[PDB]
């Protein structure tokens, strides 16, 4: 079980390392992976066309249940993951072993649960509620895998200050007027009672990727840097009583243009 | 499936029934299980030498499942205990490593089939949740949290073990009243001064170490500390109508503030205080002792 | 799986609607259907003589894991399931469900009246209060365990008005279902828990079956009867020199049904005179 997913790991990474040597002129070592959530596929935009950049759909990678792409953004090397618990998060792993990439930014559209949110802000993600988690769907579940990381990973030191701080930085530079707020995203796999709960549990922003990822890449020793696009204010409010009478993606695309000269 | 389940369990039960009726020259009818928690293991040093105890790896009795951790595999231990017969499970198994929680209580069932142990005395490691609670301080449970539970992870799920125990079970009375008097009674004989709080022990599945905002949502949910085991056990036990005694050492203080905001002009580092195995094994190597006294009294009385 | 599990649903779909053919002289299309939650078999005599009604069991039906009755009621063709199943019992949440994705395929249900036995967590509640159901939570579904606005104002306000057209005196709140798995009643900080969520009455059934006629188009009234006052005091502490016993108050299967059956009368009435006017 753990034996043949190394080896699926191994062999996803011994292809994508051949396919690199065999595309690149230079030896292709990415700082970073990107994650494109939903609707923010216009990241790829901003890969630069010279090196041409290397694209793997996944059906032709090993062990791989989209497509990868690897060129270089603002001058930096990087892969990114266009589209996207073991398995899912299989890929990470597979790219870890390049011995390249030490910062995953992960982007994802959100329902908002604050308050304060309305639809079309952003929000960087500073702490999370791994819903499944806690209860038994979870990426590490199972045989650690000794050579990635600890079989017992804190995540009270998940996301990265630095980064949060280059972040914000970069939106003032670019006097992006967008309105960007820190919170905590919640990961569960929408009635109204439901969203009051996930608000008094302390979730800013809601949704159903991001999460594994993170701790998988915390798994591997890497930074993890997140974005959310809240998508809609969620409901909170009860029924009525029987007794009763893509401008967001520009931005963030030229987010993560700037923050990853600077990775 | 059920039957298959039955079979497992009857076969296990004989496996370690004729074990003992070989080993042991009086019938053995252990009074008490004792699970020892991480690091707990000294417990098993109580044991006394004569009669020879007997110790049963996990690997030779069926059904039963080893640890994924090496080299800490997984024993029982059927001995005496201040003259009390007891068997002690020195090892538990955690849904983390990719158990079922019916594996992980399977060996509950089958040691119920001896017909004599009435009492679970289980203990682990846990981080403390309450502000209140230091590393070091103990915390008996009087009540838990099964959010796993509630959400589709039960012990119980499935047809349910008609010769065991009831369909339904209540949950409100499962910690024993007398047994954590008894265990502050041993604490004033023993003249132990380590802390003994009373509260609420949450289960959650693991393996990470929570995140601040888990942490809270624990607090907020009425958790005192959190802990990757002892639910189910507790509620296996209580369907085959033990009584229940659980303690949980706090090993380390969970970490609940917010994480530094990127507008902070004096951040406090996020890697502050973060939580460790190695911290929470050291801290149960020191607490270790107090731990063993404390249950070696109460099996003399139960 | 997919393309297999439509071949089941496809399977009791034929099964069912053969024998109905078989059974009524004249084409038989219920409009509505009602699940009889826990102790609430009694709806079955509302069902009128005349046409006799067909019973089907179970154990008869393709895929389902009970009876099905189907008949008039108060003038109004339903089926009845007496009888659902709970995920604790170790059933998947799509095979609890199947009879509605069956049922449905008759085109002709558009209501689904669902009742349960639930225990009360809002404070005010006692036992023998009914509840309206007008949301939920659904704590599985957190974790991704799924069958596959919800709670049809028009229709509580029918409940409402039949209660007071049949001066019934019983107390029918109106409030949030929270859906656990069970098969444990709540301990004491769980149900604390539960309070602060949110919820007014906790179950282990009901939220699987309402998302799922949601998706077949159906409107729906889901009907709790409070069964016990869930337990929320902190137990006896070790230091307690004069201690309530931790025993006190607990919940059993048997006050549960016992409690089901004493509200069934007032129950039954309730869905009697809505049905007529679904
Ligand atoms: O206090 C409760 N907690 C959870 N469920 C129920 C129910 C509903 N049903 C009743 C039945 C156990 O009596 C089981 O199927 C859950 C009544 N009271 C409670
Ligand atoms: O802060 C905590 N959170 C969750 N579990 C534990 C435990 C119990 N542990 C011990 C072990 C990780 O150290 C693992 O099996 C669960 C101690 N501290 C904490």
């Amino acid at each position: 079980d753990i034996n043949e997913q190394r080896a699926l790991i191994k062999s996803a990474h011994r292809y994508i390392s051949e396919k690199l040597e065999d595309h690149f002129s230079s030896e292709f070592l990415p700082k970073a992976l990107v994650i494109c959530g939903s609707g923010l596929s216009g990241i790829s935009t901003k890969i630069a066309d010279e090196p041409k950049p290397l694209i793997l759909s996944y059906s032709t990678i090993p062990g791989f249940k989209g497509e990868l792409i690897f060129g270089y953004m603002n001058g930096a090397p990087v892969v990114l993951m266009n589209g996207r618990l073991a398995e899912t998060v299989h890929p990470i792993r597979a790219l870890h072993l390049l011995g390249s990439i030490n910062v995953l930014i992960v982007t994802n559209a959100a329902g908002g649960i604050n308050a304060s949110f309305k639809a079309g802000d952003l929000m960087c993600v500073y702490d999370h509620i791994n819903f499944p988690g806690l209860c038994g769907f979870h990426p590490l579940r199972g045989a650690n895998f000794d050579e990635f990381g600890p079989r017992f990973l804190a995540t009270s030191d998940a996301y990265d200050l630095e980064l949060r701080k280059l972040l914000f930085s970069k939106k003032k530079e670019l006097n992006i007027e967008r309105k960007i707020h820190e919170g905590t995203y919640s990961y569960v796999h929408e009635s109204r009672a439901e969203s009051r709960f996930l608000r008094l549990a302390g979730t800013d922003a809601v949704g159903m990727s991001t999460v594994p990822e993170v701790v998988t890449a915390r798994h591997c020793g890497w930074r993890v840097l997140a974005l959310s696009l809240i998508t809609n204010e969620c409901v909170v409010d009860p029924p009525a009583s029987a007794h009763d009478e893509a401008k967001a993606s520009k931005d963030v695309q030229e987010l993560i243009f700037s923050v990853v000269a600077e990775i």
